[PDB]
């Protein structure tokens, strides 16, 4: 027989190989930066130094064979292409008319980006997220932010994984006008001009490569020369380890979204809509399209931009488009994408979308249920609330009263049976609304005793500016906390207020806040009380479920309370 192959393994890339090619130590346009192939380019070097060589060689992954071709004398470099991730024990054989003689066995790695290469993630959640066995048809979704592995401190291992069923990863820009990411500060910005660098306009790319897949995080087992790091392939892993969890993409988001003003020409949703493909064939591990154009018709972070008449029709359109390019997908996969959206559910945002024609191409609607109060005035009220605060005047829930000075309130109030009910009363059916939870709280200072109409009610007072605080208290920008920092720094343990908070709850609206009558401080958020109430309402009105914006700002308290407000339920899954 011929001399066995002696796999040069240092002449072989040590084995490594990677279905996509990542720039690792620099930082460019993404189309630099970012190739992906089909099938990878196997290359194993071998030599037969005594002996005779053989004629043929044949190449086995598992004992199956995978390639075959010349012997070219006492050294050969085998080459092929092989299109599935994996781990396999690889052996080349070297065959003439006189027989076949083996290498020894050793392991190929071949990457991709489903994680087919990866281990199960080994997890690090705070023991205090709770185990629930929640019907598996009812969502449970959360926000991860890209840029959350930095002073937040929370990556991927930390996410209560099995307390989720989708993951929405916050946020993928879209190159093109961005002036609203100058309001973040810092590098964002001109990173995303070096993403975006000889890239097509209305095209998506990863904002930061760093944290999407260069960082090495040494508790998923990474190195240096790892093929695939950051966040993304934690989350390959994390798909490894919950198999059925859904992950999929958030493109736009309140900075993000100045782009979308500009997909009333079709020709820009084109080149969108392709990009979007381009990306999930990329990167595997996502599981369709979340779309949080903020907003329709405007009243988003650029005050020059929003067509009432023209983006509704706009926003129809790019999901009838999104969802010709999924089923595009779905027949070239086999696999099922979803395609999803966050919405303002203000009765001034929804009134911009004809939701009756959009809501057919989607699987869930993530009605943005928070936010409806905060610190960019002087006005107290409940950020997230179920129904109209005691705070609310004579006719302001419905919207047919007047104000303190005589004028129409202009539509209802911003609570969340409001925006649910105006979107269930034209036709979106229940069963693809998410309703949102908030972990964090809204805040300000200078609502003293003597500025409340009602001395029983803070939300009746008058501020004097946004909350203040440390990143160590959760308050990474003025008039925003983290819940776990309200826990840490205002309710306590016991959730009966320290540091000179008093925790107060208004029974009609399902709405928390604590209050430090001293400093005038008043926070605005969800507790264990008004998340309960969230999904006993959805239970009644038959939601899909339940989602939460952001999963680092909680310390389980928040995610617990979901499932627990949840417990017994049950819901059809739209089709
Ligand atoms: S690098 C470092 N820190 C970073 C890097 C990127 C970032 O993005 C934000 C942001 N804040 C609101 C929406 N996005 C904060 C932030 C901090
Ligand atoms: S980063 C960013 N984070 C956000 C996310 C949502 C938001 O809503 C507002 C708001 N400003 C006036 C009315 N609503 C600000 C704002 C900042």
């Amino acid at each position: 027989a011929p001399t066995a192959p002696s796999i040069d393994m240092y002449g072989s890339n040590n084995l490594q190989f990677s279905k996509i090619e990542l720039a690792m130590e620099t930082t460019s346009g993404y189309n630099d930066m970012v190739k992906y192939h089909e099938l990878a380019k196997i290359k194993v070097k071998f030599n037969q130094w005594s002996g005779t060589s053989g004629d043929t060689y044949n190449v086995y992954f598992d004992g199956v064979k995978v390639a075959t071709g010349a012997i070219t004398g006492s050294q050969t470099t085998a080459s092929f292409e092989y299109g599935q991730g994996g781990l396999y024990q690889m052996e080349i054989e070297a065959c003439d008319a006189t027989g076949c003689s083996k290498s020894a066995p050793v392991e190929i790695t071949i990457a991709d980006t489903d994680g087919s290469h990866l281990k199960p993630l080994t997890m690090n959640v705070d023991p205090n997220n709770k185990s629930y066995n929640t019907d598996p048809s009812i969502v449970m979704g959360t926000y991860f932010v890209e840029w959350g592995i930095y002073g937040r401190d929370y990556t991927v291992d930390n996410m209560p994984v099995d307390n989720l069923t989708h993951i929405l990863y916050g946020f993928i820009p879209i190159c093109g006008p961005n002036e609203s990411v100058k309001s973040v500060g810092g590098n964002s910005f001109n990173a995303l001009q070096t993403a975006c660098r000889g890239v097509n306009d209305y095209e998506v790319v990863i904002h930061d490569p760093w944290a999407a897949y260069q960082k090495s995080f040494p508790q998923a087992g990474h190195e240096y020369s790892t093929p695939i790091k950051g966040n993304y392939a934690m989350l390959m892993a994390l798909k490894q380890r919950n198999p059925d969890l859904k992950i999929i993409p958030s493109i736009g988001g309140w900075t993000l979204s100045d782009p979308f003003y500009d997909f009333v020409d079709k020709k820009n949703r084109d080149t969108f809509v392709a990009s979007v493909k381009k990306f999930l064939k990329t990167w595997k591990f996502y599981d369709g399209v979340d779309i949080d154009w903020e907003f329709p018709g405007g009243g988003g972070a650029a005050a020059d931009k929003g067509d009432p008449v023209n983006d509704g029709p706009a926003y129809i359109a790019l999901m009838r488009e999104l969802r010709v390019m999924l089923d595009e997908l779905e027949a070239e996969t086999g696999r099922t994408y979803e395609l999803t959206s966050a919405i303002g559910v203000g009765y001034d945002k929804i009134e911009d979308v004809d939701y009756a024609d959009a809501v057919q191409y989607m699987d869930y609607i993530f009605a943005m249920t928070y936010d409806f109060y905060g610190g960019w005035n002087n006005v107290p009220g409940h950020q997230t609330a179920l129904y109209c605060g005691s705070f609310m005047r004579p006719g302001q829930c419905d919207g047919g009263g007047v104000d303190e000075n005589g004028e129409p309130y202009k539509g209802p109030a911003y609570t969340a049976d409001n925006g649910i009910q105006l979107l269930l009363a034209q036709g979106v059916p229940a069963n693809k609304l998410v309703l949102g939870t908030a972990m964090y709280g809204r805040g300000w200072e200078g609502v003293t005793p003597d500025t409340l109409t009602d001395p029983n009610d803070p939300m009746t007072g008058t501020a004097t500016g946004k909350l203040k605080g440390s990143t160590a208290q959760g308050v990474w920008e003025d008039g925003v906390i983290d819940y776990k920092g309200i826990k840490s720094f205002m309710l306590g343990a016991n959730n009966t207020g320290i540091n000179g908070f008093e925790y107060g709850y208004d029974a009609q609206a399902e709405a928390p806040w604590v209050w430090n009558r001293s400093t005038g401080e008043l926070i605005t958020f969800d507790d264990h009380r008004s998340v309960l109430a969230k999904g006993n309402y959805a239970k009644s009105l038959g939601l899909a479920g339940l989602f939460s914006w952001e999963i680092d700002a909680d310390n389980g308290d928040i995610l617990n309370a979901m499932h627990e407000g949840m417990a017994g339920g049950v819901v059809t899954p739209p089709n």
